[PDB]
């Protein structure tokens, strides 16, 4: 990795294009005016990326050879990242100040600041905008799954009365369909800010290598079918697969995907008779989790809702509400996204079926299907030193209000009712509003303060 | 990275699931039933993840250790594993067959094959899934992005005659938009397959490293200013922003953001007016390229095109379409994808603008608000020996026909009218059709077949 070679080709002309006698260049990220939104996912960037020695005269050359061929001209700022390696051992004079990992912020506030240290490095605080701004990918995952928990903690909780399970009701099945390896561990991680159920085994190491947990991992699996392991039986010997699987895995929480062929008759006639008997006899804490994986999602998990209370006995909840044996629950894996998650837990409602019966699991949709503009997520310069006198700098495009960008030193505050206010213009220095939630994390080439992935899942957490 | 720990969690427990004396599971990848898709990136993937000594002593400790505390017990199959590092020192007994990449095939085609090459390896077809499955995004990245060159070689033919710098229309914007460093170089690159223009400089590496070209870089890029660049000046002096970057790049093309607070009069008073005489001064090889960046994408381009017809020497190609001076273009590089993509130049079309005079940015759309869906990819076992007898295996769940899977041994062939069929249950090896066109790519630990990105470019060439 060389940081010279990480940043939008056009960044490497702007150290000419910037007023002269610049020495400093002030820049924050906001996820521009979904109303909250968990920032996560810086920490992982400045480690991995940003702090210790990141200049080298092989970078340097390296990327000076690069840029020549692909802009057919000698552009690339040399001088200045020289200066970096000899002055600071190729450190970044840079200073970066966050709100803490884990924190929910309303839309439209400053999540983090990033200035140069050096005047002679104005032209580094946007040099670094394109690998910062990537943290809008975690913040998105940690949000819209936080979104999702609180969608499930309603209709458990008007079902059931409680939230037992909760964090285990929504399970990442995206590792196939995200874009890279790297996405999928930085995916998974941001999930499990919010639930325990993972099959993307890519985040667990991530954590651990640059978060850390209390407990041996941050989330948990089990065994469980895909179609490969039903269908390789041959079609007439589903059954055999099923009792096969279930037998296997006699003493622990099993999922066994049952629409290869005929997802009803696998419910009524496979699981409902002739395995009956291998299910009822199941514990608690070793469900059979049955899966269907196909159909439209809400009419097909209603569908199995009811096909299992005919076969199995069902009890009525405290809340008037239908519930499964505790050996037999249902997972459906297939379509969910929140929108579809939202629609499933209400039809259930409406057909008096306690949440609790019921589990998600969700790839494309809770990983992939996410930009950066689902957060409106943007950094932009808002101060600027020039000729040693500060200007508040903005952009205020005529035809798009919602394109303007703040003014001045920004600071982040509470406000009296408990809400956040961003404070522009250098005005937090008036010290009306308390005290600063940002807090530097990195300054010329040192990660400064650090939150265990247990200091942020208990910062994200639901209010209940 | 660790290949132990790059599957979906279930994927560890189901060498148990499979049917006793299994010796062989074969699977394959299609684009299950945008008609046409660019095969591209598996190459990446069989040299970075899957050739070599892939399995180590610390490698299965490691996993083992995971997994005990992810499953909350012992299912990894530590003995398989030691198996392939005692047997095959940790190179993977697999085969795999692919059309040749850059090859444009029709949905619902096998594009690649995977099968154990080993008795004892049965497991490991499957658990490699997650990782091949991954190929979706390079291929839906280069097939979307082919897609846009056909709309923009179309309205240009249309309007001007010619293809001339077609190559150049559509420009990599999205190294921040994307969801990882990985993502950026892998989708960057998948765009270089069908045109020349880039910011995103972490294509560029992967490229070289992977693939190779006879030049030395496959992307090119142009000075071009942002928001801070122009911003920083202060509001009341964009005039001077603007003559000093155009003059610092007074001989290379030069993109400038206009709109940092009026795009309609930067474009009719500073360039139209004030700043006029530094941009007629300039060379057919170094225009100012003007740079609006908000309001709605179609009615800005018109209006900034009226504008500049106003203020500068328009003349009429021979299809009777308006053309600015050859020192002077303009590039849209807001809510640009597809579908806008085709909206502005249909709409530019309309009202006798050349596209000529136009070229298009593109970072979220191009790279990133894509997914595994868009092109229905899906990776699916359809052949198994278990107890000597090979079986024809497949899905077909009842209430989606859409996933149904393909039968037994597959091979891809010309037709006689000379389009592509893929045939099932061994039914290649008749002969009627020909040749498969599948190769064996990776053999034991092996890449066995390569191509350049050269080959990869020609091999997705447009018709035209
Ligand atoms: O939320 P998603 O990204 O769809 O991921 C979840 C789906 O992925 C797996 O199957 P896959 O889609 O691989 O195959 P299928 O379409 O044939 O079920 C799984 O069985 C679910 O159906
Ligand atoms: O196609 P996209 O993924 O949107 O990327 C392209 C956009 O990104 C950059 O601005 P940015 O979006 O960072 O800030 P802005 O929204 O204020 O223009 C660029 O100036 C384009 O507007
Ligand atoms: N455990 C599952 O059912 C699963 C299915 C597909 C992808 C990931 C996980
Ligand atoms: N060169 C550009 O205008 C650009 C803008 C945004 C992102 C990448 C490149
Ligand atoms: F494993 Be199945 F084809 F979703
Ligand atoms: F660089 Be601008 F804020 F799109
Ligand atoms: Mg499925
Ligand atoms: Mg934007
Ligand atoms: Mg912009
Ligand atoms: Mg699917």
């Amino acid at each position: 990795f060389n940081i010279l070679l990480a940043t939008d080709s056009y960044k490497v002309t702007h150290y000419k294009q910037y007023p002269p006698n610049t020495s400093k260049v002030y820049s924050y990220f906001e996820c521009r005016e979904y109303e909250e939104t968990v920032f996560y996912g810086l920490q992982y960037i400045l480690n991995k990326y940003l702090k210790g020695k990141v200049v080298t005269k092989e970078k340097i050359q390296e990327a000076k050879d690069v840029y020549k061929e692909h802009f057919q001209d000698d552009v690339f700022n040399e001088k200045g990242w020289n200066y970096i390696l000899e002055k600071y051992d190729g450190h970044l004079p840079i200073e970066i100040k966050a709100v803490p990992e884990g924190f929910v912020i309303p839309r439209g506030n400053v999540l983090f600041t990033v200035e140069n240290t050096d005047p002679e490095c104005y032209w580094l605080t946007n040099w670094i905008e394109t690998i910062l701004v990537q943290s809008w990918y975690p913040i998105t995952v940690a949000t819209n799954s936080r979104e999702q928990k609180k969608i499930l903690a309603k209709y458990l909780l008007e079902t059931s009365g409680n939230l037992d399970g909760l964090e285990y009701k929504l399970h990442d099945f995206g590792y196939r369909g995200v874009s890279s390896q790297e996405t999928a561990g930085i995916g998974a991680s941001a999930h499990l800010v919010n639930f325990k159920g993972t099959d993307t085994v890519a985040g667990l190491a991530l954590i651990k290598k640059y978060y850390g947990t209390k407990d041996p991992v941050p989330g948990y699996s089990v065994p469980a079918a895909e179609h490969s392991t039903i269908t390789a039986w041959g079609k007439d010997h589903e059954k055999d697969a099923f009792e096969h699987i279930v037998t296997q895995f006699s003493s622990v929480p099993v999922s066994v995907v049952s629409d290869s062929y005929d997802i009803y008759n696998a419910c009524e006639k496979i699981w409902g008779e002739d395995l009956r008997h291998l299910i009822v006899s199941r514990s608690t804490q070793a469900p059979l989790i049955i899966r269907p994986d196909s159909g439209n999602p809400l009419d097909t998990v209603l569908k199995v809702l009811e096909i299992l209370g005919k076969k199995f006995p069902v009890t009525e909840n405290s809340k008037g509400y239908k519930l499964l044996p505790p050996y037999l629950r249902v997972i459906q894996g297939d379509g969910v996204d929140i929108n579809t998650l939202q629609e499933i837990v209400e039809g259930m409602k409406q057909k008096m079926w306690s949440i609790e019966n019921i589990a998600f699991g969700s790839g494309g949709g809770l990983l992939q299907k996410l930009t950066r503009d689902l957060l409106n997520c943007s950094f932009k310069c808002s101060y600027v030193v020039t000729n040693g006198l500060g200007i508040n700098v903005f952009k205020d495009p005529v035809a798009d209000p919602n394109k303007r960008s703040k003014k001045g030193r920004l600071s982040l505050h509470r406000t009296p009712a408990g809400n956040f206010v961003t404070l522009e213009e250098g005005k937090g220095d008036l010290e009306e509003y308390g005290q600063d939630l940002l807090h530097t994390v990195f300054k010329n080439g040192k990660v400064t303060k650090s939150y265990s992935f247990d200091e942020i899942r208990k910062n994200a957490q639901l209010n209940i």
